[PDB]
């Protein structure tokens, strides 16, 4: 089934992402709220772009039940970043890292091509990770850095009650998607590139 083949085909990359120097230092408590904030600011850039692609693919009629607007992160993230930074200053100050310029360009290509299979790959890499390892990250930021839970909206998924059921249902939606051989191959390849872009976001933050 597709959910299983996704998890399998990216499990090695996921292990490598765990061991990125930036993210490893962050989660062991060696950095601080400033570096978590730098990450969130890059993520607001790529989630803005991802959610434009989502919106395009949802409107085309592809994977509609999977692309639940409730998952949208960008506006919650911006509220988090208002709290973390103390003001709206960050909006004119932030710039995309080179890793983010590549990731955003790919998401804009998927948007304008309305490429349903490529979009579902990027949707799985980001949102199932947020829904799945996100508490771990939200707990670490609270424990090591004292980040207020109100600045971790991104991880809360307001509007979802039973989270484990939602995850189960998300993976059943992936399994039930109609895909040709060419579309499934393209989706799997894109999921590998999604992890590659994410890992390079951390590499660039660590510079
Ligand atoms: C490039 C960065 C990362 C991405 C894109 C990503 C993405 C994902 C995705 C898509 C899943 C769900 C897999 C599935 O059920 O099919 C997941 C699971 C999970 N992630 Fe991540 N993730 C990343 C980094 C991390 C890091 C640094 C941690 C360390 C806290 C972590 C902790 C977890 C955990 C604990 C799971 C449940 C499965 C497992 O242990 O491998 N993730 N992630």
């Amino acid at each position: 089934g597709l959910a299983v083949e996704l998890k399998q085909s990216t499990a090695q990359a996921h292990e490598k992402a765990e061991h990125s120097t930036f993210m490893s230092d962050l989660l062991k408590g060696r950095l601080g709220v400033a570096e978590f904030t730098r990450l969130q600011e890059q993520a607001w850039l790529f989630y803005t772009a991802l959610e434009q692609a989502v919106d395009a693919v949802r409107a085309s009629g592809f994977a509609e039940s999977l692309l639940d607007p409730a998952l949208n992160r960008a506006e919650v993230l911006a509220r988090d970043l208002d709290k973390l930074n103390g003001s709206s200053e960050w909006r004119s100050r932030i710039t995309a890292s080179p890793a983010v310029i590549d990731y955003v360009n790919r998401l804009e290509e998927i948007r304008d091509n309305v490429d349903g299979p490529a979009l579902v790959a990027h949707h799985y890499v980001r949102y199932l990770g947020d829904l799945s390892g996100g508490q771990v990250i939200a707990r670490m930021m609270q424990r090591h850095y004292g980040v207020d839970p109100e600045a971790l909206g991104f991880y809360h998924f307001e509007g979802i009650a039973k989270l484990k059921v939602y995850k189960d249902e998300y993976r059943e939606k992936l399994n039930n998607l109609e895909l040709s051989d060419e579309q499934r191959e393209h989706l799997l390849k894109e999921a590998t590139d999604a992890f590659v872009f994410n890992h390079q976001v951390f590499a660039d933050l660590g510079k």
